[PDB]
């Protein structure tokens, strides 16, 4: 499976070396670039809950996903994962509760300490 590959293979692109982000890169990218802080990123991706059972994905948005990078839109290891990724390239993330929602979690959705996996397509990003 997925997570499994991540766990056994991934690189940890956390700071702290603490293994909070383990990495994949399922397909490669284009060119060179990495977005800056400050940039508009636009995604597709697929994320669940790595214990039981919910799933969400951005297909079912009738809009682009899109938000700013390193400026605190989504959870931490977002800020992180993305920020290493090419245009084009899709990775998966598997993230400790630490870089997401803690121990606090986002109850009911999100519980307590909850670990999450994510696939993640880098679609664009610009300058704001
Ligand atoms: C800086 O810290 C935070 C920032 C933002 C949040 C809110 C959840 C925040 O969710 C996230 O950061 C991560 C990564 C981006 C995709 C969504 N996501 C999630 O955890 C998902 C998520 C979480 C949600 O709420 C917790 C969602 O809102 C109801 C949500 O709606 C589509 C999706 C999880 C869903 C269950 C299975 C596991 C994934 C969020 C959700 C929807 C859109 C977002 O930004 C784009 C926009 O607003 O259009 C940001 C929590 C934060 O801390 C807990």
């Amino acid at each position: 499976g997925a997570p499994a590959t991540v766990t056994e293979q991934g690189e940890d692109i956390t700071s702290k070396k603490d293994r909070g982000v383990l990495k994949i890169v399922k397909r490669v990218g284009n060119g060179e670039e990495t977005p800056m802080i400050g940039d508009k990123v636009y995604v597709h991706y697929k994320g669940k809950l790595s214990n039981g059972k919910k799933f969400d994905s951005s297909h079912d948005r009738n809009e682009p996903f899109v938000f700013s990078l390193g400026k605190g839109q989504v959870i931490k290891a977002w800020d992180i994962g993305v920020a290493t990724m090419k245009k084009g390239e899709i990775a998966h993330l598997l993230i400790k509760p630490e870089y997401a929602y803690g121990s606090a979690g986002s109850l009911p959705k999100i519980p307590s300490n909850a670990t999450l996996f994510f696939e993640i397509e880098l679609l664009d990003f610009k300058g704001e």
